[PDB]
């Protein structure tokens, strides 16, 4: 068998996902239940049962595609591809997108399969640093000097998985500007554009109705990773010429799953509110305890999304081989029963992934589970 | 956007489906609904109302993939890959499996996803001649010269989607022996395996524990296309060695469409059953069909599976651009309201797929609808 190595993140999870732990690690909101999603979601037995098991359709089926494009996309259903997870949205437009050659600027620490796909493609890859990107806007030097004329593409993920940084109005109008006059293809992982805490919700950029390419799930901020129902934004030419990919591949999704994701968008304040009002207290909880941890651990605030980027100063201070974040999260795990993603799984050695999307009391055992680990390791 | 041709048989059914058409074009029985799956395979909607609709596994989750076992994997659920249909399958493991200048032989004709992954390869492709599978076997002399020592894989479709040709056990036997002899590994896509018209249903190879790969699926013999579920049986080393590229397109399925999919396996004789009837009653009616147009049309009488292949001798008699069968499938779709799928997305210019297992009903009407649409031709 032709040999690869597993991304860090879903290795990780393949391993340590389990019983009778506290997972205080997800970039997403705890998971909803079918009976809630049928209570909330206003989704009668007999509406289920109607559903005939035939095939869908390459696009995303029409009803499912006209919530999205209500929301995301301007009312335009002709602008959505309904996918596999937003996973299969990027994999399907970003092998139409990208050429070999093609220059393309891509955020420091992005989820994975947003790094793998230029580079497969055999594109030039310049990174935009994450230090270049604070209070709402990338740097106006940075962003000028890397985004030149003649650039293919920008990816970026806004909110951030896993620092949760994101920009404001003004700083996506500025990153907005800069595609436009250099003629690159603004791609937009809005994963978590649900859940803002310093500015408002970025609007979608597929909203516009020009060339840029944006992603959303259900898997984040909706409560549904399980649905498996993401979505592509994108000029309508693009995601006709996924289809022979998709042909090859998924073909389409099923119309049970349409019927329920539909519903769910068209549902989308109620099922996020509820999630966002639980990682708000979250939040709010954490912040308190970052400061109480200050001497042993530092952050950038999260802007948005349910997850933050905790760095072990331990681990700074020493600056261990890049292993070392992935032995604490394992002792952790072990002894403390509480899970984090290792920094390993984002470029970020020096730190975790701690999720607080999760419900209130889990959220509060797992931060006591690591405030004991850290107290340990400071003493002895 | 990069450019790339559909495969034909996905964009005949993107421009022509619809309403007030009879369907008569289908490698797949009709598809049941979801209230039909809950009675028949015992689903209380409190079953579907307890899934926490949270991330499952990579491999897929371990109740289906054990009824999967039972059936095709001599009870190995290790063996078992569960998919988004078996085009996910296929994608992911020929990926795993085939590498550049390895020598494979493929069958003629092939459904267009397996014929895909090994040009993409890079492998040295050597096609096994239609002709050469006939009375269950393929020709000794040909299965022993093309099948040569080092040859690294043998894919085949059995029973073969459009043409209904399959193997009986002893040329299933014989093809063993011969990849084993050679070090070959057989891929054996099952995806109509368990309707069988001359001989008995084929065992799996998979069930053996040995370096085979084999597919299955929900969508052609158990009504249930829009499922999306289907799987690899193979050795595990090899399953595990699809997760990087499942890890950057799917992730996982949905444990709800799991719940429904263990469930359809473990009632599959009562799914398939009811529609293998139908379908036996169709053929019968195919059979009588095809004898009193002989004038007209030709065919090999389908060995396995709920598809044929027509072949018109009028397209042949004149040998004309391999185009013209789609302009005969277009002016009876027209003007007769009856689909087929013409030959050339099968590499079959002079014939069409004609499937016959829908509904009884409108498979006669199909077929009054060709049967004035050759006799139109024949006069005049
Ligand atoms: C930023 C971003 N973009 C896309 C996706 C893909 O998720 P889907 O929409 O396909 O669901 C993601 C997902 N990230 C998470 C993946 C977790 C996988 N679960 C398990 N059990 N391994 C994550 O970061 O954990 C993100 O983030
Ligand atoms: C032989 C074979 N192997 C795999 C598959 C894949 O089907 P899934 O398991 O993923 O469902 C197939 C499927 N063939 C059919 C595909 C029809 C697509 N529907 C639409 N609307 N385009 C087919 O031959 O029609 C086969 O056959």
């Amino acid at each position: 068998p032709r040999r690869e190595d597993p991304p860090v993140l879903e290795e990780w999870y393949r391993r340590h996902l389990g019983p009778d732990i506290h997972d205080i690690s997800s970039s997403g909101v705890h998971p909803y239940s079918f009976a809630e999603i049928r209570d909330v979601c206003r989704i009668p037995a007999a509406d289920l049962d109607a559903v005939v098991m035939d095939d869908s359709v390459s696009q995303g089926g029409e009803g499912v595609r006209r919530a999205i494009a209500d929301r995301y996309a301007g009312g335009d259903a002709d602008r959505v591809l309904v996918t596999h997870g937003s996973s299969e949205a990027i994999a399907l437009t970003l092998n139409a997108l990208l050429h070999r050659g093609d220059r393309v600027v891509v955020q420091e620490g992005i989820y994975h399969s947003l790094g793998h796909y230029p580079r497969a493609a055999g594109c030039d890859v310049a990174v935009l640093p994450g230090r270049a990107v604070r209070d709402g806007e990338i740097d106006p030097d940075v962003l000028a000097g890397l985004v030149t004329p003649g650039t293919a593409a920008v990816i970026v993920n806004f909110p951030h998985n896993p620092t949760g940084v994101t920009l404001s109005p003004q700083g996506l109008r500025a990153l907005k500007e800069r595609t436009a006059a250099t003629g690159a293809v603004l791609v937009w992982d809005a994963a978590t554009a649900e859940i803002a805490h310093r500015w408002e919700v970025l609007a979608d950029p597929g909203a516009d109705g020009g060339d840029t390419v944006s992603y959303g799930t259900l898997s984040k901020t909706f409560g549904l990773p399980g649905l498996r129902v993401g979505w592509a934004v994108a000029p309508k030419e693009l995601l006709t010429a996924t289809f022979p990919l998709r042909d090859r591949t998924t073909l389409f999704l099923s119309p049970l799953v349409e019927l329920v994701a539909e519903r769910a968008v068209r549902h989308a304040d109620e099922l996020i509110g509820a999630r966002a009002a639980e990682a708000r207290h979250n939040l709010a909880h954490l912040t308190g305890w970052m400061a109480a941890h200050e001497e042993l651990v530092r952050w950038t605030p999260p802007e948005g999304g349910v997850c933050a980027l905790p760095v072990f100063r331990e681990l700074e201070r020493a600056a261990a081989g890049p292993q070392e974040v992935e032995r604490f999260c394992l002792e952790l795990l072990e002894r403390h029963r509480t899970l984090l993603v290792p920094g390993t799984a984002f470029g970020a050695p020096h730190g975790a992934r701690l999720g607080f999307g999760g419900p209130q009391e889990d959220f509060r055992a797992g931060l006591d589970g690591l405030s004991r680990f850290l107290r340990e390791r400071a003493a002895g």
